[PDB]
This record gives C-alpha cells, sequence and structure tokens, in this order.
C-alpha cells in the first residue's frame, strides 16, 4: 500500500524499500576512531532500511570534532569498517559512508599538534564545544591557504579510496550542517578573495573540486551529497540562499551523481525548530532531474506523502531509525514506534543503540548472527 515501502532502483542498487537510514552522529568508534563489533550489529540490525547512510565519518584527524567519531584515514579504520559493511550485505543491505570535515566546528584538543581548526575564514561559531577535558568555548580558527583546499580535496579522495577498500557500496560527501564545505559555500562564513571567495561560482568551487575528486574513485551514480539549503545551525547564514543553492543544485543536477540529499528547514542540525522557509524539497525537485532524497521531521504520513507527490523519491528518517531498527516494516503493518532517547544519541554503549526491540526477535537474532560472523570473518 505504502510507496515508502516500493522497491526502488538506484541505478543499479536494488533497494529494498524507498526509505533511508540518515546519517547519525552516535560517538561509539573503539580506539583510534576504528569501528567495532557494537557498530558492525547496530548497522546489521538497520540493514532493513532501503539504504543505510553511515555517520559522518572524518576523513583526517583535522575534520574531526567530537569524541569517538569514527574515521576512513587508516588501514586499521578500514578493517573495522569492512565489519560493518561485511554484516550489512550479509543481510542483503546497502550501505553509503558519510564523509565528513568538519571546518571551523572542533576544537585544537582534538586537532594534530594542538593546531587550530581549519575553516575559509577566521570567523568561530558561536558557543561552546564538547572536548576531551570540558565544554569549552570555541576557538577561531586558521583561514586556509589557497594552496592547502587541494590538500583536503586530495584528503577526500584517499578517503574514497579507503572507502571502497572498506566495501562500501558508495559516499556522500557532507555538505550541510555548518561544516567546511558548507562553510565555503555561504558568504557569512567564506569572507575570501581568492578563487574560493566572493561568486556563488567561487564559494561552490571546493565542492565541485571534491566531487572530481572522489568521481575519479567511484563511478558517479555511486557518489551522493548532502546540502542544508537553509539551516541556522552552527552560526551559518548567507545573504541569498535561493541564489545559491539553486545554482548549486542545477549545477549537481549536469553532474548525474547518485542523489542529492536535502534537508528540510524545519531541522536545526539535531534537533527540531519553527521557521518559515520556501527552500524546502519542493522548491528543489524541478531543478534536480535526478534521485532526491528528502529529510528532516517527517513521520509516516508525510513521507508517503512526499512520494505519492513526486516531490522526492526517497525519503531520510534519522532519530525514528535510531529508536526502530526495523521502521520499514512497523509503517507496513501500522505497528507503534519505540520511542527515540536523545538522552542516548551521542557516546554510551548498547543502551540506546543496540537495545531497541524489533517487533521479530528473529530480526535481531539474524542481525547477531551477521554481525557476529563479520567480527570473525574480519577479526
Ligand atoms: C543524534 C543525531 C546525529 C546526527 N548525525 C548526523 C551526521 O553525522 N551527519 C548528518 O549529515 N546529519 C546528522 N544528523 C541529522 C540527521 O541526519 C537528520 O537530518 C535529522 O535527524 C532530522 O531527521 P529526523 O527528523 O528523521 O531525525 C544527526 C541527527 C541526530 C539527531
Ligand atoms: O596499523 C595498524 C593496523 C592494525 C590493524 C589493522 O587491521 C590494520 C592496521
Ligand atoms: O555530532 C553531531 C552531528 C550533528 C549534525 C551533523 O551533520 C553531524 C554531526
Ligand atoms: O564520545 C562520547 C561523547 C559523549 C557526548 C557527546 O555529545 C559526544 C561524544
Amino acid at each position: 500500500m505504502l510507496k515508502l515501502l516500493e522497491p526502488f532502483d538506484l541505478n543499479g542498487l536494488e533497494l529494498a524499500n524507498r526509505m533511508v537510514m540518515a546519517p547519525l552522529t552516535r560517538n561509539r568508534a573503539g580506539p583510534r576512531f576504528v569501528p567495532t563489533k557494537m557498530n558492525a550489529l547496530y548497522y546489521a540490525q538497520r540493514s532493513g532500511l532501503g539504504l543505510i547512510i553511515t555517520e559522518a565519518t572524518q576523513i583526517s584527524q583535522q575534520g574531526m570534532g567530537y569524541p569517538d567519531t569514527p574515521g576512513i584515514y587508516t588501514d586499521e579504520q578500514v578493517d573495522g569498517w569492512r565489519m560493518v559493511t561485511e554484516a550489512v550485505h550479509r543481510r542483503e543491505g546497502c550501505i553509503f559512508l558519510q564523509l565528513w570535515h568538519v571546518g571551523r566546528v572542533s576544537h585544537s584538543s582534538f586537532q594534530p599538534n594542538g593546531q587550530l581548526p581549519v575553516a575559509p575564514s577566521a570567523i568561530a561559531p558561536e558557543g561552546e564545544v564538547m572536548t576531551y577535558d570540558g565544554i569549552k568555548p570555541f576557538e577561531t580558527p586558521r583561514a586556509l591557504e589557497t594552496e592547502e583546499v587541494a590538500h583536503i580535496v586530495e584528503d577526500y579522495r584517499k578517503a574514497a579510496i579507503n572507502a571502497k577498500r572498506a566495501g562500501f557500496d558508495g559516499i556522500e560527501i557532507h555538505s550541510a550542517n555548518g561544516y567546511l564545505l558548507h562553510e565555503f559555500l555561504e558568504d557569512g562564513t567564506n569572507k575570501r578573495t581568492d578563487r574560493y571567495g566572493g561568486s556563488i561560482e567561487n564559494r561552490a568551487r571546493i565542492v565541485f573540486e571534491v566531487l572530481d575528486a572522489v568521481c575519479k574513485v567511484y563511478p558517479s551514480r555511486r557518489v551522493g551529497i548532502r546540502l542544508s539549503p537553509d539551516t541556522e545551525f552552527m552560526s551559518m547564514s548567507d545573504s541569498d540562499r535561493p541564489a545559491l543553492y539553486s545554482y548549486l543544485v542545477q549545477e549537481l543536477s549536469r553532474r548525474e551523481l547518485a542523489y542529492l540529499h536535502l534537508i528540510e528547514p524545519r531541522i536545526k542540525g539535531n534537533v527540531d525548530v519553527e521557521k518559515e522557509s520556501s527552500l524546502n524539497v519542493e522548491f528543489f525537485r524541478p531543478l534536480y532531474k535526478g534521485v532526491l532524497i528528502t529529510a528532516g521531521g517527517y513521520q509516516k504520513e508525510t513521507g508517503e506523502e512526499r512520494l505519492q507527490k513526486q516531490h522526492a523519491d526517497l525519503v531520510a528518517y534519522g532519530r525514528w531509525v535510531i529508536a526502530n531498527p526495523d521502521l520499514p516494516s512497523r509503517f507496513e503493518q501500522n505497528a507503534p514506534l519505540n520511542p527515540y532517547d536523545r538522552a542516548t544519541f551521542y557516546g554510551g554503549n548498547e543502551k540506546g543503540y543496540t537495545d531497541y526491540p524489533f517487533l521479530d526477535p528473529r530480526d535481531s537474532q539474524e542481525a547477531l548472527k551477521e554481525a557476529e560472523a563479520a567480527e570473525r570473518k574480519w577479526r
């Protein structure tokens, strides 16, 4: 009955349904930012979603800004992720790795040699940041030299190479929620006077250069990108967001990527917020000719309506999938939804992570079986 449960052809990846597990930072990486058998269980549990997008995964230590998030820049991290992608896949799931660089949303205590976080311009975000040594005020970041942007692009390329060896079906470029690429896009944070600043074309340049680089590793139909066209999250602002994101989406459309993943304005990064904006998925559907994922604040009823009225092709769910590993089955049965517990979103252990229940206990047993086999396979 539900279009949400209709299988979907993602250019040769046949997704079981039109529901996506949104990327969700959970801060449960092991030593040296290496994924664990518990992470493998978590994703295996959620393999019933048509497509999984991982938690944001830093391409370098410079690109990290929160405790215990996983990386993709070392061989040990690759081998940890192999456990995850093997357990997914054995459950006949499909999974893309979200590539991250936090830009100015970090702290020198996370950085190599106690260096400052990097950014397009030396402007600190408002407020405070969690560090190993307690909550601290944000620092003014270091503005990147023109010649340094290519090195960060190369970090994305190397991250894509590692994602491929880890077995990911594809990769998603995180260009949303106030991190490095988003900081370049928007003129509230990008004050540069070189070829990466000024015009809308110049402000998008770094994004196109990242896409150019990772599309030398993965074919374009296995590279997605995530944008947040209208958010105040992490002190973001731009003088003409309709012009900026119309240009960007129109350019992205010509590149024939895997998909474009858009966050609805009613979400401020990780929380709900009331807001009047026209820059929702309906604004962008006519501007983008490919696969369009809509995310942010959806329920069963509103996600289904987005698909029925052809405003998007796939609907991503974040907090509901945290709490409901078998969310597609629950939707199909019109079953209750387990409530999501924000207190256990970030950090911690199995509690509020892998202990949310399934409708069918055999589903939980199968996820455990495949996670355990993957751990033996890739120990
Ligand atoms: C705990 C938590 C972690 C998140 N981590 C990420 C992330 O790593 N990368 C990202 O692009 N978005 C992240 N988000 C935003 C979500 O992907 C999603 O857009 C948001 O939760 C709104 O969708 P929802 O109403 O379905 O939860 C996170 C959100 C939450 C609540
Ligand atoms: O560099 C150390 C290392 C450890 C375990 C691995 O699987 C790979 C590399
Ligand atoms: O750590 C939390 C987080 C929130 C939003 C993101 O996009 C990425 C990470
Ligand atoms: O890794 C532990 C952790 C806890 C709370 C956070 O907000 C982030 C990370």
